[PDB]
């Protein structure tokens, strides 16, 4: 893999994210670093509104630009949703909206908190000389005390990273296919499956660091966007940058290139059709870092692993291939149980389009199995 911005140990996540910005931006940092407080004491909005329009020209490298995106991102969410009880601002102050939109255009991402922001770039290791384990990690920004943002963001991060171990073998896969190296292809496929089976394990941690009510009633609120959202019908107006209000989708792990990449790799057509699920997954790529979406399509232009495995009456291969597909459905099936627990139940103390979306994606994955009939 070339510079598709994919680290060997961390995958799609940003390696060693930047924690501090140039003093020139201390005003931004302060708000971001004290969001839980400012929000609760009800002085957040007033503070954003007192901000001077800062220029983004002093954000020289990528990482510093990403940090910035995170800060302005978190701030924008806090501002729009407030204490997150129903009182929402429909207009984002030009002093903040401008830099944010300019930085966004520069990074080729929409002006709203995105997965690549609050997960991929929102972390740090407590002890630099220790492994990447929950215990040795922390997020950079949170919305409100007890919103379980650490648990959510980090467990996603950790799953993201577990899946990163397979990304590195993708090249091996394609090489083997043209070099007609059957034993190499088989090895590779199983390795991938193994990594996807380990990611599921990592996923279990979600129960240990995220409480259903807190998640459903708080975090979920701040991660909401303004596309097809009843309380922001026509979107959000980025004062001083755009004429009319713009609609954008909230942050969601659905923006992770990880799962999409494997669906591609394995020839699963999540994106095909005119269906609602397909449109959503296709649309979410717009929310992924440009480098990453480039990676996703470069894969799409490679020869099909599925067609290859099928064209070879080789059980070993078919099975190894199914192993990977089986791993995905397993992850998704587990993900459903999780939504049930962290959304369905909490909301019961309409939202079925949710379950049908997920089940359609899952179903599509299953359908790709080879030796099922
Ligand atoms: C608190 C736990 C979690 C909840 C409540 C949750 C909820 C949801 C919901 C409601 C969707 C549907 C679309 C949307 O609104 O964005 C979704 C999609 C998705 N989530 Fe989660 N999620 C959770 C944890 C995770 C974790 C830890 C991962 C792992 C990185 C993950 C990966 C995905 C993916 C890839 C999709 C998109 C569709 C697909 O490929 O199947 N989620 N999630
Ligand atoms: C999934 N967020």
């Amino acid at each position: 893999s070339k510079e598709y911005h994919i680290d060997e140990e961390v995958g799609f996540a940003l390696p060693n994210p930047q924690e501090n910005l140039p003093d020139f931006y201390n005003d931004w940092m302060f708000i971001a670093k004290h969001l839980p407080d400012l929000i609760e004491s009800g002085q957040l909005r007033e503070r954003v509104e007192k901000l001077n329009m800062l220029s983004i020209d002093h954000l020289t490298d990528h990482k510093s630009q990403r940090l910035a995106r995170l800060v302005l991102g978190c701030i924008t969410m806090a501002y729009v949703w407030g204490k997150g009880h129903g009182d929402v601002r429909k207009v984002l102050p030009r002093n903040i909206a401008v830099p944010y939109c300019q930085l966004s255009k520069k990074l080729e991402l929409p002006p709203i908190l995105v997965y690549a922001d609050c997960v991929l770039a929102n972390w740090k290791k407590k002890d630099p000389n220790k492994p990447l384990t929950y215990e040795n990690m922390d997020v950079l920004f949170s919305f409100r005390d007890g919103d379980c943002s650490k648990g959510f963001f980090l467990v996603s991060l950790l799953v993201e990273i577990a899946a990163a171990s397979a990304i590195k073998v993708i090249p091996t896969v394609f090489k083997a296919m043209q070099m007609q190296e059957r034993d190499t292809l088989l090895k590779a496929l199983l390795e991938i499956a193994s990594c996807l089976e380990k990611a599921l394990q990592v996923f279990h941690q979600i129960h240990d660091h995220v409480n259903p009510k807190a998640f459903f009633s708080v975090l979920r609120i701040y991660l909401s966007g303004w596309k097809g959202n009843p309380q922001l019908s026509d979107g959000l107006v980025y004062e001083g940058f755009w004429e009319d209000p713009k609609e954008f989708a909230g942050g969601s792990a659905g923006q992770s290139s990880v799962f999409q990449c494997f669906d591609v790799l394995l020839g699963i057509q999540q994106t095909a059709g005119g269906g609602h699920a397909a449109q959503f997954l296709q649309d979410m790529r717009r929310y992924m870092p440009p480098a990453h979406r480039n990676f996703l399509c470069s894969l799409e232009s490679n020869p099909s692993v599925r067609e290859f495995v099928l064209s070879k009456g080789d059980a070993g291969l078919r099975e190894a291939y199914d192993a990977c597909v089986k791993a995905l459905v397993s992850l998704r099936s587990y993900h459903l149980q999780i939504v049930t627990k962290y959304i369905l139940i909490p909301a019961s103390q309409g939202g079925t389009d949710l379950m049908n979306f997920l089940k359609t994606v899952r179903s599509t994955t299953e359908k790709s199995l080879l030796k099922e009939g």
